[PDB]
């Protein structure tokens, strides 16, 4: 525990499609990090034919924000099978609320950065459109992108302005090409 506490922590916050997963597998290999997608988790769950996973099917075929409790404790778990090893960890898709924020500070420790990917709305839209006519996931349909989007401008734009008081993120232009996003985030992993 107090291992995981005081581990860099890195949180991935960006908007459906905007290249999170993409980035966070390329800081992986370069610096080695540890990569925690709270929708992998989730999707995990569902996979175990678990009850709970069958709710939380339904809530991301929704497109809808699985409850706070649920996605943080799963993190933790997996944040401690991994931390006898970590040069650090990278939180992607987690928070995506303010109070999700704010319980992962009280339970687990601060984030030393917040990296930003930053994406145009209708890049995303297309994005998600192209992953979903070929082979994309069951919430990559337009009906459910809409949802997604909105949750994201709503609920989750207000986690950047919160820590940006105080001065840890950076703000990632996703729209570049793959490898010239991470050179930008680069420079922002270099400053840990
Ligand atoms: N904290 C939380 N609390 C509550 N509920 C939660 C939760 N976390 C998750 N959930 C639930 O789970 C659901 C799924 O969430 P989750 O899976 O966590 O997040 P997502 O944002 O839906 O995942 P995506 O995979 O769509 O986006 P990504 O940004 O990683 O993009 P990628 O790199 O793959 O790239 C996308 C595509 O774009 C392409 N691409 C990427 N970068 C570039 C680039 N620079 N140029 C060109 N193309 C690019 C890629 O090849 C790819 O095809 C949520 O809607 C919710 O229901």
């Amino acid at each position: 525990a107090d291992k995981i506490k005081n581990a860099k922590i890195v949180f991935v916050v960006g908007g459906p499609g905007s290249g999170k997963g993409t980035q966070c597998e390329k800081i992986v290999a370069k610096y080695g990090y540890t990569h925690l997608s709270s929708g992998d988790l989730l999707r995990a769950e569902v996979a175990s034919g678990s009850e709970r996973g069958k709710q939380l099917q339904a809530i991301m075929q929704k497109g809808e924000l699985v409850p706070l409790d649920t996605v943080l404790d799963m993190i933790k778990d997996a944040m401690i099978a991994k931390a006898d090893v970590s040069k650090g960890y990278l939180i992607d898709g987690y928070p995506r609320e303010v109070k999700q924020g704010e319980e992962f500070e009280k339970k687990i420790g601060a984030p030393a950065l917040l990296l930003y990917i930053d994406a145009k709305g209708e890049t995303m839209v297309k994005r998600l459109m192209k992953r979903g006519e070929t082979s994309g996931r069951a919430d990559d349909n337009e009906e459910t992108i809409k949802k997604r989007l909105d949750l994201y401008y709503k609920a989750t734009e207000p986690v950047i302005a919160f820590y940006e008081q105080r001065g840890i993120v950076r703000k990632i232009n996703s729209e570049l090409p793959v490898d010239e996003v991470f050179a930008i985030v680069e420079k922002a992993i270099d400053e840990l």
